[PDB]
C-alpha cells in the first residue's frame, strides 16, 4: 500500500499515490493529466464520479474496470494502473483508472489513411471480443504527437455519427454501427466538415437519406416497426448520391471505402477486418500485425445484482489487477 496525498481541483477531491505528480485537469467522472514517477511517462487518471450511486452506476463502474483490464492493443485504451485509497471493501467508495496520456483528441491523404487504419485496427480487436463501441466520434479518439491513435470512451453531438438504425430505434443493431461512425469520421477528415449535422433524430435521419438514398425494397422488408416504416416511406423518395461527386477531390480509393462503410442496410456494410484489407490501406495493412482479442467474458451484462454485489465484484477486480511490463 503506497502513501496517498489529497488535493482539490475544479471542485473535485483527488486522493492518489505519491508516484502520480503534477495533477492537471483535462476533462470533467473527471480526468487529470499527471506524471508517473515509477515509469517516467505522462498518464491520464480518471476518477470515477459516484461509482456506486445506483445499480446502473455500480454496474457501469464494474463494466468499465472489466473492459479496461481486458483491452491489450496499441489502438485501444489500456490500464496502466487502478487504485483506491480504501484499505477494505467497507471503506471502498472511489475508483481511479490510469492510462497513457495521448494529449489531444481527433477534433493530407496519407494522414487520413494512417488515422482511419488505426481506428479500424483497434475496432477489429474490440469487435473480435464481441464488444460494440456504440459511440465512436472524434472526441472518443485520443491522438499523441507521433499521430498514434487510441479508441476510448470519454461538446460534439453523438447523434451526428450514429448509425441510422440507432436513430430509428432498432433494438437488434450489429457491430457495423461502429463502421458507420468510422465512415462519418473519415468523411469529416477528408472534407473538413460534419457529414451529417442533424439538429434532432428526425433531421439526422433526413440528412443521412439525402446522401445514401431512401431504403430499397430489400431493406424495407427488414423493418418490423410500422412507425419506423410509416415515417421513412412517408418521406419524399431520395436516390443514392454519387460519392465521387460528393467527395470530389478525394483519393478514389478513399471514396470507394466510404461507399462500403456508409451503406444504409447494415447487413451489407463492410466489417473492420474487411476494411483493413481494402486497397486504401495498402501502405499500412499487415494481416500478421492486426491481432484479435482474447475471449472476453461479458456474461455479467445479463445479470441484475445489488449495488453491494457490483461493488464487491469491482473491489475484487481492483485487488486482482496485474500491471503490464
Ligand atoms: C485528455 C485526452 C487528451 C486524453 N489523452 N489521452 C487520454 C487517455 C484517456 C483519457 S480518458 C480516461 C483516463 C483514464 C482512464 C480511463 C479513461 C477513459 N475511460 C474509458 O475509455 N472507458 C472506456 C473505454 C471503452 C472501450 C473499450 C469500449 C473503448 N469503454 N469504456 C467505458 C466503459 C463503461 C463506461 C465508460 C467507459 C483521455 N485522454
Ligand atoms: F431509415 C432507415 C431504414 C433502415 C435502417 C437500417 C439500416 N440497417 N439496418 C436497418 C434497420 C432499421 C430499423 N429496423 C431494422 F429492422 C433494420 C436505417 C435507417
Amino acid at each position: 500500500r503506497p502513501t496517498f496525498y489529497r488535493q482539490e481541483l475544479n471542485k473535485t477531491i483527488w486522493e492518489v499515490p505519491e508516484r502520480y505528480q503534477n495533477l492537471s485537469p483535462v476533462g470533467s467522472g473527471s480526468v487529470c493529466a499527471a506524471f508517473d514517477t515509477k515509469t517516467g511517462l505522462r498518464v491520464a487518471v480518471k476518477k470515477l464520479s459516484r461509482p456506486f450511486q445506483s445499480i446502473i452506476h455500480a454496474k457501469r463502474t464494474y463494466r468499465e474496470l472489466r473492459l479496461l483490464k481486458h483491452m491489450k492493443h496499441e489502438n485501444v485504451i489500456g490500464l496502466l494502473d487502478v487504485f483506491t485509497p480504501a484499505r477494505s471493501l467497507e471503506e471502498f467508495n472511489d475508483v481511479y483508472l490510469v492510462t497513457h496520456l495521448m494529449g489531444a483528441d481527433l477534433n493530407t491523404d496519407d494522414h487520413v489513411q494512417f488515422l482511419i487504419y488505426q481506428i479500424l485496427r483497434g475496432l477489429k480487436y474490440i469487435h473480435s471480443a464481441d464488444i460494440i463501441h456504440r459511440d465512436l466520434k472524434p472526441s472518443n479518439l485520443a491522438v499523441n504527437e507521433d499521430c498514434e491513435l487510441k479508441i476510448l470512451d470519454f461538446y460534439v453531438a453523438t447523434r451526428w455519427y450514429r448509425a441510422p438504425e440507432i436513430m430509428l430505434n432498432w433494438m437488434h443493431y450489429n457491430q457495423t454501427v461502429d463502421i458507420w461512425s468510422v465512415g462519418c469520421i473519415m468523411a469529416e477528415l477528408l472534407t473538413g466538415r460534419t457529414l451529417f449535422p442533424g439538429t434532432d433524430h428526425i433531421d439526422q435521419l433526413k440528412l443521412i437519406l439525402r446522401l445514401v438514398g431512401t431504403p430499397g425494397a430489400e431493406l424495407l422488408k427488414k423493418i418490423s416497426s410500422e412507425s419506423a416504416r410509416n415515417y421513412i416511406q412517408s418521406l419524399t423518395q431520395m436516390p443514392k448520391m454519387n460519392f465521387a461527386n460528393v467527395f470530389i477531390g478525394a483519393n478514389p480509393l478513399a471514396v470507394d471505402l466510404l461507399e462500403k462503410m456508409l451503406v444504409l442496410d447494415s447487413d451489407k456494410r463492410i466489417t473492420a477486418a474487411q476494411a483493413l484489407a481494402h486497397a486504401y490501406f495498402a501502405q499500412y495493412h499487415d494481416p500478421d500485425d492486426e491481432p484479435v482479442a482474447d475471449p472476453y467474458d461479458q456474461s455479467f451484462e445479463s445479470r441484475d445484482l445489488l449495488i453491494d454485489e457490483w461493488k464487491s465484484l469491482t473491489y475484487d477486480e481492483v485487488i486482482s489487477f496485474v500491471p503490464p511490463p
